[PDB]
Order: C-alpha cells, then sequence, then structure tokens
C-alpha cells in the first residue's frame, strides 16, 4: 500500500495505489484563488494544509490505511511560500500563474547575465526568483522576516514531517537551481539577496525527506510513514505514466496543454518557451512546453459550430466528405480565437469539423517538432486527458504529425499516481529503479499512415504560411 | 405567338410566349461539356443543334407551333465556333469558360495598345478574340481552315436559317468589335489576322437576320417565321427584365450573379472589372459585371450553419447577440467563391454566423455596385431578382448597407429565352413602341435605405473593405 498526494491549483487529489499498480481508494478536495489586484494570483498555505487533511481522511475513512509504508508528495510548480522564524506564513502564496512581477523579471536577468545558462530557462513573471525580488521591493516588512522559501508541496511536505526538503524536478522551477549540477546556485540566490540558509535542501524524488510526525499520523490513521521527495506535478506525472528515460515524451490533451519529454541529458533553449528541468528522479532531465489546449478548443468549435458537444464535432468531423478541397482552421490560443480559410460552396459544418480537428493537430504538431528541434526524437508519444479519447482523432494526429500515438489505461490520474509511484519506489530499496518503473497498460497504439502523412505535409506548410499571415491581425 | 430559345452551357431553353406576352409552354435539354485538359472548356456545335431540335420537337407536343409568327434567340456569350469554307466544323467549340489563352491575352494587349479603348474592355481569355490567337499558335492546321467564326447561337442561327449574322451585344463580347461604332474593328481583326470576310453580319437584336429553312420549319411544326439576331444572354436576359433605358439597373441574386445597368451612350473604364459592351437593342448600350450568387451564397450559410432553410437562417441571424464583437465574412468571388471567417472568438455560435455571412455578402455586392457607378452609372432603383433576392429581411439589410433603392419584383424566372422571345415581339410588331413590348416585370416591394441603419453601416463597410484587401493576395 502506498499513498501519493497531488497539490493542484483547483484542489488536491490523494489516492491509495496497491503493492501493483491499482489505485484503491481516491479523495479530492477543492481550493479556491484569489485576485486581490491586477496579475495577482495567491493562495494561503494554510488552505492549502486544511484541505490536504481534509482529503487524507476523506481517504481513510473510504479504505483502511496503516498497511501503507510510504507517503509522496507532488504539486503545482513555482509558487512562493514565505515562512518567518516560527515557521508562520509571511503572506499568501504568490502562485505559478500570477504575474506581477514583469519587471522584476527584467532586474534579475540583468543582475544576473549568465541565469539562462545556470536555470537553461528564460524568466517568468511565475518562477519563484522574481516573485521574491518583487516582495523585497515592495514588500520589505515582509521581506526582512523570511526564514525560509518552500514551493507549495514542500509546504504539506514541512506540515507533515518537520523537514524542510524539496525534490530536483519542482526546485529547477525556482531559478535558484543549477539543473546541470542538480544544486543550488549561489550567483542566483545572491542576487536576489538570499542565502541556502533559506532554501530547502535538495533531494531526488525517489529518496527519503523523513516521516509523517506522530501526531499527523495519529490524525490520518497509519504509521509515521516515509516520506519520499516527490515531484513538480508535470514531472510527477510523467512518473506515473512511465515517461521516465531519454526521448520518452508524453502530450497533454486536457484542458491544460502541455508536452513534456525526458532528454538525453540535460538541454536548453532558453530563449524560447521550451522550459528545461530536473526529472524527480536521479539522472533524469527533461524538457517541456505549453501548447494548444485541444479540450479547449474542441469544447469552443463545437459550439461555434453548434455541434453542442465535442463527441458530436468528431463523430461529424468522420462524415465530411473526401472530394471537398482543405478548408484551413487557424486557431489562436493568443484570447481563444479562430479563422476559417479557404470556405467553399462544398463545407457543411462537417467539414468544418474536420477543419476543427486537422488545424488543431497542424498547431499541436508544430509545437512538438518546436521541442524535438531542441535534441528530442521520441519513438513514441503517449497521449493523455480528455481529448485523447477519440480513435478516429488520435489517428489523424499520429498521420499530421508523424509520430507514434500511444494511448494507455490509467493516463488520467494525474501527479498523484507519479507521487505514489515514487514512495513505492524508496519503500523497494532491493530492487534496482529501473524493475521499479511500470508504463501504463498500452490500450491502443498508433502508427502514422504514410500516405496521409505526406499528403499533410503541404497541407502544414500552408497552415503555417496562414498562421503567420493572419496573426497581427489576430493581435 | 412567338418563340425565344436560349443557348445556355448547361442547357437549352425553349419557351414560347403567346400575343399578350406570356410564357405559355417551356421545354429545358440538357447539355454536357467537354474537358480534355485543366482549364480545358469545349462543346460540340453539333450537340447544341440536337438539343435545339429535341427541346423544339417537345415543345410542340405540349402546344402547337404553328401560329409563331417570330423567333428569337440568345445565347451563352464568348464561345469561339470555328468553321471552314464548306461551314464544317473545324474544332470543338471553346466556351466562355475556358481558360487556356491568358498569354495571348497579353500578347494582343501588347499588339494592340488601344485595345481596351475600342474594345471597352479588359482583355479576357474567355473572350473570342484571344482563343483564335491560341489556335493560330498551337493548332496552325486548323486555323488555316478557318473561313468563319461564330458565336454559340449565332452558329444555330446559321443551322436554322442558313445566314451568318450576330448582334451588337454578342458581337462585343467577341473583342473584334468597336463597340463606340457598332461595327468590326479592323485593327482589332488585323492583329488576329482575320479579316470582316471571316465575321458574320452585324444587326442589332430587334432586327430580322432571315427565316427558318423550309426544311428546319417542317421538322418543327411551324411557318418559315421571322428569325431576329438576339442578343448574348446578359443583354437578352436584360431585355425580358424591361432594362431597357440608361440608368437602368438590375442586381440578380441567382444561381448566377451579375450587376447589369443601361449606360448614357458608351462608357469605357478599363482599369477594372467592368465590362463595357452593346445592348441587345438599338441606340443601346451598357455596363456589366459579375457578382456573387447570393443565392448560392444564401443556400450555403444556411446548410453550413446546419440551419435548414434560407428562412431559419434569416432568422437565426436575427437571434444574433448583439453585444458580441463582429465575426466578419469574406467572401471572395473568384460560380467559384472562396470565404474567410475572420475574428471568431467564444461568444458566436451559429446565430451570429448567420449573421456575418448576410452582412458580408452584403457589403461584397455593394462594393460591387458602387464600382460600376464610379464608371458613370447613376440609376434611380436597382430592380432586385433571382432566388437570392427572396428574403424581405435581405433585401432591406442590402438596401441599408448600399444607401441604393432596391424594387423587389418577380418572375426573373424565364430568363434570356424571354428576352429572346421579346426581341421576335418587336420585330413582328414594327409600328408597336417597346414601352408596350416591354413591360417592367410586376413590383412586389420596394426598399428604401434607412437613415439609422445606413450610418450604422458605413463603418463597417470601411472595415471590410480594409480587411477584404488585406487577405486578397492570399486568395491567388
Ligand atoms: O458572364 C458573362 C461574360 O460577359 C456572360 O458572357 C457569361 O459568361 C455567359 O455568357
Ligand atoms: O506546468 C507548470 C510549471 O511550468 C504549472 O504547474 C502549470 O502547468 C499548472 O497548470
Ligand atoms: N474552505
Ligand atoms: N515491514
Ligand atoms: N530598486
Ligand atoms: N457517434
Ligand atoms: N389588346
Ligand atoms: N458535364
Ligand atoms: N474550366
Ligand atoms: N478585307
Ligand atoms: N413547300
Ligand atoms: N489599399
Amino acid at each position: 500500500m502506498y499513498i501519493g498526494i497531488d497539490l493542484g491549483t483547483s484542489g488536491v487529489k490523494v489516492i491509495l495505489l496497491n503493492e501493483q499498480g491499482e489505485v484503491v481508494a481516491a479523495q479530492t478536495e477543492k481550493l479556491t484563488v484569489s485576485r486581490p489586484h491586477p496579475l495577482w494570483s495567491e493562495q494561503d498555505p494554510e488552505q492549502w494544509w486544511q484541505a490536504t487533511d481534509r482529503a487524507m481522511k476523506a481517504l481513510g475513512d473510504q479504505h483502511s490505511l496503516q498497511d501503507v509504508k510510504a507517503l509522496g508528495i507532488a504539486g503545482q510548480m513555482h509558487g512562493a511560500t514565505l515562512l518567518d522564524a516560527q515557521q508562520r506564513v509571511l503572506r499568501p502564496a504568490i502562485l505559478w500563474n500570477d504575474g506581477r512581477c514583469a519587471q522584476e523579471c527584467t532586474l534579475l536577468e540583468a543582475r544576473v547575465p549568465q541565469s539562462r545558462v545556470i536555470t537553461g530557462n528564460l524568466m517568468m513573471p511565475g518562477f519563484t526568483a522574481p516573485k521574491l525580488l518583487w516582495v523585497q521591493r515592495h514588500e520589505p516588512e515582509i521581506f526582512r522576516q523570511i526564514d525560509k522559501v518552500l514551493l507549495p508541496k514542500d509546504y504539506l511536505r514541512l506540515r507533515m514531517t518537520g523537514e524542510f526538503a524539496s525534490d530536483m524536478s519542482d526546485a529547477a522551477g525556482t531559478m535558484w537551481l543549477d539543473v546541470a549540477k542538480r544544486d543550488w546556485s549561489d550567483v542566483m540566490l545572491q542576487a536576489c539577496d538570499l542565502s541556502r540558509d533559506q532554501m530547502p535542501a535538495l533531494y531526488e524524488g525517489s529518496e527519503i525527506t523523513g516521516a509523517l510526525l506522530p501526531e499527523v499520523a495519529k490524525a490520518w490513521g497509519m504509521a509515521t510513514v516515509p516520506v519520499v521527495a516527490g515531484g513538480g506535478d508535470n514531472a510527477a506525472g510523467a512518473v506515473g505514466v512511465g515517461m521516465v528515460d531519454a526521448n520518452q515524451a508524453m502530450l497533454s490533451l486536457g484542458t491544460s496543454g502541455v508536452y513534456f519529454a525526458v532528454s538525453e541529458g540535460f538541454l536548453s533553449k532558453p530563449e524560447s518557451a521550451v522550459h528545461s528541468f530536473c526529472h524527480a528522479l536521479p539522472q533524469r532531465w527533461h524538457l517541456m512546453s505549453v501548447m494548444l489546449s485541444a479540450a479547449s478548443c474542441l469544447d469552443w468549435a463545437a459550439k461555434l459550430t453548434g455541434l453542442s458537444n465535442v463527441p458530436a464535432l468528431i463523430a461529424a468531423a468522420q462524415q465530411a466528405d473526401e472530394s471537398a478541397e482543405p478548408v484551413w482552421f487557424l486557431p489562436y490560443l493568443s484570447q481563444a480565437k479562430g479563422v476559417f480559410f479557404g470556405l467553399t460552396h462544398q463545407h457543411g459544418p462537417n467539414e468544418l469539423a474536420r477543419a476543427v480537428l486537422e488545424g488543431v493537430g497542424y498547431a499541436l504538431a508544430d509545437g512538438m517538432d518546436v521541442v524535438h528541434a531542441c535534441g528530442i526524437k521520441p519513438q513514441s508519444v503517449t497521449l493523455i486527458g480528455g481529448g485523447a479519447r477519440s480513435e478516429y482523432w488520435r489517428q489523424m494526429l499520429a498521420d499530421i504529425s508523424g509520430q507514434q500515438l500511444d494511448y494507455r489505461t490509467g493516463g488520467d490520474v494525474g501527479p498523484a499516481l507519479g507521487a505514489a509511484r515514487l514512495a513505492q519506489i524508496a519503500a523497494n530499496p532491493e530492487k534496482s529503479l529501473i524493475e521499479l518503473l511500470p508504463q501504463l497498460p498500452l490500450e491502443q497504439s498508433h502508427l502514422p499512415d504514410a500516405q496521409r502523412y505526406a499528403a499533410y505535409q503541404p497541407r502544414r506548410e500552408t497552415f503555417r504560411r496562414l498562421y503567420q499571415q493572419l496573426l497581427p491581425l489576430m493581435a
């Protein structure tokens, strides 16, 4: 028996994994988000906890615990949690999707011209370091009282164990990590006027950080089980799925589009949207990129076409007629807008639906290509989330992208599964890592049709040209 | 009684008019088109005849033609029929929608610097003259044998009468005609290595060119009746609709979109996409421009939005969310039309979409008319006909957008065959006035521009034009 916790943005999910890969029980609790001025996105750590606590007990009361040998954590990345010397919350956490600190990203990069090299990343307002420059510039009374900065999942760890600890995948997201070295950068820390004194200790995701406190273990109906370092949600997710070694990758077709690809050692393209982090396992790194959200776009397209749903939209796409010429659908994730180009008399809601599917696919494919151009070459890609559910569209995507696309079972549990697996790892020291990294069961595999792939390439050239030409119009 | 024949592209139509000018009977026969190569559009002139024969025979079953007093023809314009000295058909007819001779179009304009001045037109591959340069250049063996070049309806005439003749409206479409002078242009003909001897005799539409041959008359159950010159399909259509004097104008929102306006004498502004020809009546001239098929668009906006019928649609659009930002529909006129939906957001469903189509087609049509008007046409009203014209809502929208009074009438169904018959009427009743014999169709409803909605539309028209231009190069 193992426990995985995921500290999400919309809420907390906790699971119970069996000695096998089976999830036995699951509980979920909602979080709210706060927005007290513009570009601000905040939560309070206490609510993180109260929800987590609440969840573990819902969990306890659904199935028996105390068979549990280990517990792992995951969470939303990049969140600044500031603690005073008593371990009291200095101010509400500043989240990944907070945008207050643009000017500070600038200064930070100016103070450390080698920052892109050290971190392997473009500085963003949602990353941790610049948030801290912001506090010191604006909330100095608060800045002066800082004893520690934790990432959100590591706040939970504190409450859970009394230790200050992170994993490499999360810490990588602070911009205080030397990603190549898997250790803090004194240069980056100083420039924010901080020291290692104020960082948590660094672990690999599979490593033990401590154990439940007696109190907490009592509250929860279980022993002082060991707690592992865990990961950031995307990495922990990938661990869950089995995407753990070089050139393995997964594409998320849900509400929150992401491509995640394990790299052959550390790589970077620091002047792009391609970010590079430690994985939540020893000796691994990954790339990742925000994408077109397929699920969002299909939802909208459904309404736009008047087909009132996605399954209906996909169904209709299948009915489109094959002698009609290509229409091009151009989606602009940027504020969720679009263009149909090349409409003729031969184009009904069917044709229109096909064009939506193809154009989302055109975009997804190009997004993947961008990652790959950084030095990743997948043998296949694993497909998760709501838009992965159609057999027709999986095949389209493979034909367009030229990737073998894998659909697996259980791809849908989220980072919590990864956190649980990490626990299971640490609890089986006798076995090698490589005997301990299950992939999810292969439910269907989609190889690209060579003719269809070839016919799509020129359409993709056309897509790119049109997207490019109209972009400044839709902006 | 009277007969009108319309030699179309996709079929022939014959009609029987009574003394009072009503259609008493009609008959249609289908035609195929042959496309041996990309950009080639051809028909066998023999198929024109067999189709016309069939049709007239069928007509006669329905009703005796023994009391017909005159006969008229109209036809698909610009078709090149090449005959030898024995009236042998030398090759298949190269039609108006053939695009094989673009190069020749340029060559011709280079050769005859004043060509746009003489023809009143910019040279198009659909026009007759460049077609003949192409044959000269690509089929010299054929060219060597040319005795006669006939437009399609005029080949029909020869088969019916044994005469070689055309009218000013069809002849204008050759690019060999001096449109100002209503006579062939030696300059234009020479430049193609042709002479007047290779052209038919020219008439006005309403003049008699001959009579049915006995064998033909007999086969069709009629007298050796007099035959008028007729018109090209557009001009003949206009005559049927009563479009007849300077600044009369019609907009056909049918399966084939046209704006047709009778001008004050001859008007030349070629630089441009307005065409200028002779009208099928004496001392009459006209401008024309291909337009969107508002009909074949409205139908599409319907099925597109999965709306059922042209009034489902027109109704969806009125449920359009006022607070929604605009979707922009940009329809690009090639029949062939290609469209863009620009600026779609979360706010948009089928109601919005349907609104966008109406307004965008509207915007296109208004700009289309403006261009023609800028040439020197000033209508008191615009006659509005065709299946596209059926919606009251849209007709008004069109008026609001355009600033133009739109007169809705019924009965533009019949087509060029009507005008053809009207022409025969004229010739057969030489004492009667055109006022008498060429009435307007029934006025159904007159749409005046709403001053408030017109003003509201103007900035949208400006915006449309801006956007349309921007994407224009992308539509090739
Ligand atoms: O549109 C025009 C060209 O002037 C008509 O000629 C039709 O092409 C058929 O006659
Ligand atoms: O992936 C990251 C970090 O780059 C964030 O946690 C968001 O994706 C949450 O949706
Ligand atoms: N709460
Ligand atoms: N044990
Ligand atoms: N400062
Ligand atoms: N279906
Ligand atoms: N009469
Ligand atoms: N055909
Ligand atoms: N063609
Ligand atoms: N001559
Ligand atoms: N006779
Ligand atoms: N312009």
